[PDB]
């Protein structure tokens, strides 16, 4: 069928460092995809990782075409946009909605970690929603292999987003990858349930961070969060990444398993 590889770029979905992500609609089928435009004048690795990914809570990769200097990455389109725009400032969102998004977040992260991949920059800006509000992890531009041939590699590159970074990345030369993603997922949860981020960064100089370690949960964001999800956050946002809760244990947490939401 003629024309079936022609795509009209119809709308900018986002504009980072690389360039842009455009909504693309097929000339013939009208299938909608997201196309990432990355002017190579680092993405080879983003593509490399994207080729490994196949899961319902991970933005699917379809393929890429290079034309001269620009690379075109063809990616699953998520019509619900970014989790960020479901978080009402200072309020957050209804707890059953946060729990469902957190469930889906975990399934995605479990998957990635299973294939030896760390995202390194989980935040509501990078967590996308499809037409049925299913969450999908996006943007693998900072992602990296932390396990290959069943051997773990400790990380050392400082990367991610300060309010979402785990404290070890600021304090230690090297660190395990998985606890960093678990930590960012907890800050995402906090934001979902409080509509505010708890600190500019998790350093002992950061007053809001010291207060959290001092267990001042009569202060915001923590006062807004119910005891049950707050109890989970006390297990996730633990300074020592060796003592921090693992994802298999997050799946056993009382809040995680609390019935709250009716089906679609
Ligand atoms: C109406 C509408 O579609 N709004 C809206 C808003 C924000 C992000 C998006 C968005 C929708 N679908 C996507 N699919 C992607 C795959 N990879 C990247 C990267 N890196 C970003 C997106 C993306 C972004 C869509």
């Amino acid at each position: 069928v003629p024309f079936v590889e022609d795509w009209d770029l119809v709308q900018t979905l986002g504009e980072g460092a690389y360039g842009e992500v455009q909504l693309a609609v097929n000339r013939v089928t009208e299938e909608a995809v997201a196309v990432k435009i990355v002017d190579m004048k680092n993405i080879k690795k983003e593509i490399c990782i994207n080729k490994m990914l196949n899961h319902e809570n991970v933005v699917k990769f379809y393929g890429h075409r290079r034309e001269g200097n620009i690379q075109y990455l063809f990616l699953e389109y998520c019509s619900g946009g970014e989790l960020f725009d479901r978080i009402e400032p200072d309020i957050g969102m209804p707890e059953p909605d946060a729990q469902r998004f957190f469930h889906q977040l975990m399934a995605g992260v479990v998957y990635l970690h299973g294939i030896g991949i760390t995202h390194r920059d989980i935040k509501p800006e990078n967590l996308l929603l499809d037409e049925r509000d299913n969450l999908k992890i996006s943007d693998f531009g900072l992602a990296t292999v932390f396990r290959y041939n069943n051997r773990e590699r400790l990380l050392n590159k400082m990367c991610g987003t300060l309010p979402y970074v785990a404290p070890e990345l600021l304090k230690r030369r090297e660190f395990h990858a998985e606890p960093v993603d678990v930590w960012s997922c907890g800050i995402v949860l906090t934001a979902m349930l409080a509509g505010e981020l708890p600190w500019d960064q998790p350093s002992d100089s950061c007053q809001e961070y010291s207060d959290w370690k001092e267990k001042k949960t009569y202060l915001n964001p923590w006062k807004k969060i119910d005891s049950a999800p707050l109890a989970l956050l006390h297990k996730i946002l633990v300074e020592n990444p060796s003592a921090r809760i693992t994802i298999p244990d997050i799946k056993k947490d009382r809040w995680y398993n609390k019935p709250l939401k009716k089906g679609a």
